[PDB]
């Protein structure tokens, strides 16, 4: 059957929420934590720059658990390699913004 529980370094999340953000200038966002840093190895949003793509998106926000960017891994990752891949991204391209992400919160009642 299937093995594993306990621990696994990468394991999909069931919260997991993927969404777009209209890409006009550039991702600008910021990144927290790193398989080094003290914040990992799990990687959040450090803060949403004032200006950037994301920014007026609003559906994501500052320590939000991040998964991937455009096309990328973003979770057992180097902090500098995830924040690497943001200015690394297409970027000045024709396609959204690939935001993949876990989203979960308390709603009503």
């Amino acid at each position: 059957g299937s093995s594993g529980s306990s621990g696994s370094p990468l394991d999909r999340d069931p919260a997991f929420r993927v969404i777009t953000v209209t890409k006009e200038t550039g991702l600008g966002l910021k990144i927290l934590g790193g398989i080094n840093r003290n914040e990992g190895p799990l990687v959040y949003i450090h803060e949403v720059i004032p200006g950037g793509d994301c920014y007026k998106d609003g559906r994501l926000k500052p320590g939000d658990q991040l998964v991937s960017i455009n096309k990328e891994s973003m979770i057992g990752v180097s902090f500098e390699e995830a924040k690497s891949i943001i200015t690394r991204a297409k970027l000045r391209s024709e396609s959204p913004w690939e935001i993949a992400f876990i989203r979960s919160g308390p709603s009503s009642g």
